[PDB]
């Protein structure tokens, strides 16, 4: 039972009252930023050793961008965290009306395989920066990323302020069954859907980062070459294991053709002629994964026009096109969350947008068009958790840009100041003094309705 | 099955975009507010009869403000609702960066039975600012109100844009099993958690307006007269039937008996001697709920100081103040939501919090104090949804004020720009031009490391 201990104890550090204070928060942000600097050697091993990803890979998507968020946090925390003036109107004068920012107090975060280090430590940054205490679950199928994530903060903090908890799925059902303040969770549309009727059972608030399958909208007026750079870069970062990659393409039947050239030319350009040999390519998580993916192969063999080699001693799946793909195929009807990209062709945008219409409300949405219209179209009539114009993946790197889904693909939303504001309740307060007295609000009322009612009817 | 068929035609007529152009939101949000001042008598009429409200509270709570936040949400809604230019840092350039505000598409709202118009038209407001549409169901406790609301609604509006749905909990449980894009529900505790785990069933995201019981401090440097009078208006108004409505009192062992000769003198000031003659105060909405305070009326006759009587056939139940109340108390086991108001004595500021900590987190919470100190105690130490110095009731009146609980007593918020917020989902979306090529932060990635390093610890 020491999972319920370890989250009791950790109600009971919350309860002394120490985490609200400011310049507590900001000594634990400083402490996090120092610890991961002493293990940012081990770090990169972990994520080399169970993703393949390469230290350039890795700094920029998981240990350099936690540093720069750390680093942000701590230094407008005084802004984010100070109680608001709020503008009170006239009718209500002499009341003074006031924001408080206060801590939920202990929060859950649970954290999937494919950025195992970002996806624990920038939900941390807000749940500290909010005031909070926090347990951590961390993905086991990266277990050497899992057990550095341990060793970090069991040598940095205790256990009663941030803990971090390894194992499976019953470990998970554990934690989301115990009453905590909060539940922040990435991963899966299955475990998300477990998470959030647990919770429900316990009226606990919570934020899911889920998936689907985000489509890219390549019309007849894209830049084709710039469109392929854009689109392999945000598609083969992680090996495809990411939830707002380029899951499939809708290109218009005009320049499928040009698309395939270019995509495969990217693709060269890239990683080179043997892409197994390229040292900025990744790799599959596990082998159960890699064998869903090359089943998937199997099943588009037929399509493919660019890549399908694969290695089962690497988990190494080669970055793979497939074209004539329909609604029918294998490679469609699941989040792919790997390094193969069907290529679908459409007539006219309206046909587009009423294919990605007929299926779930997905995590990103991607346009690649000169036509300022069309652009319009595609924001005002397609609703998903975020995306880009003549990109792909880089609206994450604002952290000026809230970050979530919609629909199936999730609910709530973080990077920078929105981390803190999910682990903060807002609570409103008035201040009205005592010496200014008046009896025109209230009872008796008599002859006061012409009063009341001009009031609200001018 | 016309609730479900009455679902997907809202659903299908939300797919036909007409309900994202602003022109339709700001015409429809017209029509609104003429179409409550034509019913404003029968409004009038069916909050006096379901509830015995008279006319100058129901103009302050459910008429008056309703047109009030209709009439802003009008005025601002090109404000709220155009596309944020967000900004880029340097890193990013060119990229530019934007937030769209979009609809989650046909949300459902429901209502209970004490503020029966404002519950249900508040929450609507925010819906079609937003761009949605929307099935409500309101309290069918108060049935001339429902039919009121049912009778504007269907004269003002298709069927499939707004749509009321009359029934008891039935009816609310065939709304919550369908697949909603968006559930707000103001109601009771137990009630929330049914609406909270059909809605995770279906990853359908939720506002929960919910209950508890809001504690008032009263410690020994207050104004205890002018508290006394802030304390009655916050309670009796609706005849205590609110959810921010003083529950209890922990009130300093100095000035108990001094606060209680106030609140008594107050209570004749407000409503007289024969206060079930008093024009100004209200009655019990129906008999179940009658008894169930009749009930809590006769386990605590011994220590009624003040009141305690009640007329059955009006539905009347008096003010009534009671006096050496304890944990134990059968008033201090559920929230009372009417006109008793127990007071519980304490002899230090600790206990007063280590009683109210003790608890769910209330949904409002009250301090009458001069002390400074003693304010900045009990806002940093003590969680609860928004509350009041020196005043109660009054944090909701501010529309800048975000108004929702905590915990037990809720999760998200509304009034004014927040409930446009409920009912929105910010996208945010990227821009970068194909004009402008770079290869730097492309594969091969040979040689970059120190670069990125770099820039992610300077």
């Amino acid at each position: 039972n020491i999972i319920e201990q370890k989250f009791y104890d950790s109600k009971a550090f919350f309860n002394t009252q120490q985490t609200k204070d400011i310049s507590f928060r900001k000594e634990q942000l400083k402490k996090l930023s120092k610890a991961i600097k002493s293990y940012e050697s081990d770090i990169l091993e972990a994520l080399y050793t169970d993703l393949g990803k390469n230290k350039v890979e890795a700094y920029a998507t998981e240990i350099g961008i936690t540093l720069k968020s750390i680093k942000i946090a701590r230094k407008e925390l005084k802004n984010w965290t100070k109680t608001k003036n709020v503008d009170t109107p006239l009718y209500l004068f002499p009341t003074k009306s006031y924001i408080k920012k206060e801590p939920y107090g202990t929060v859950l975060i649970i954290a999937p395989f494919n950025y195992p280090f970002q996806l624990v430590f920038e939900p941390l940054i807000g749940a500290i920066a909010a005031g909070n205490t926090a347990i951590i679950k961390p993905s086991e199928l990266t277990p050497n990323v899992a057990r550095v994530i341990k060793r970090l903060i069991n040598e940095t903090f205790d256990a009663n302020y941030i803990e971090v908890i390894e194992g499976g799925i019953e470990e998970t059902q554990t934690l989301i069954h115990l009453p905590f303040d909060y539940v922040f969770f990435t991963g899966s549309e299955n475990v998300g859907k477990i998470v959030y009727q647990a919770a429900s059972e316990n009226l606990v608030p919570v934020t899911l980062e889920m998936g689907g399958k985000s489509p890219v909208i390549v019309d007849e007026t894209a830049n084709i070459k710039v469109a392929s750079e854009r689109i392999c870069f945000g598609k083969f970062t992680n090996a495809g294991q990411t939830s707002v990659a380029p899951d499939y393409i809708l290109v218009h039947e005009s320049v499928k053709d040009d698309l395939i050239t270019a995509l495969s030319k990217t693709l060269r350009e890239f990683y080179g002629q043997n892409i197994q040999q390229s040292p900025d390519y990744g790799r599959i998580v596990n082998l159960k994964h890699y064998h869903r993916l090359t089943s998937l192969l199997n099943s588009a063999q037929m399509n493919i026009v660019f890549g399908g080699h694969s290695d089962e001693d690497e988990r190494y799946i080669e970055p793979t096109l497939l074209d004539h793909v329909t609604s029918d195929s294998a490679i469609m009807q699941e989040e792919i969350f790997g390094p193969i990209l069907p290529i679908l062709t459409y007539q006219s945008l309206d046909e587009a947008i009423a294919f990605i219409h007929q299926r779930p409300k997905p995590l990103s949405l991607y346009l690649f068009s000169e036509d300022e219209n069309a652009t319009q179209r595609v924001i005002n009539e397609l609703s998903f958790g975020g995306g880009a114009i003549n990109d792909t993946l880089m609206h994450l790197a604002n952290p000026k840009l809230p970050f979530g889904g919609v629909g199936a693909s999730g609910m709530g939303r973080y990077h920078g100041k929105y981390s803190f504001d999910t682990f903060t309740h807002e609570k409103s307060y008035i201040f009205k003094s005592t010496r200014l007295e008046s009896g025109v609000h209230l009872p008796p009322y008599k002859g006061k309705f012409k009063y009341i009612k001009a009031f609200f009817k001018n």
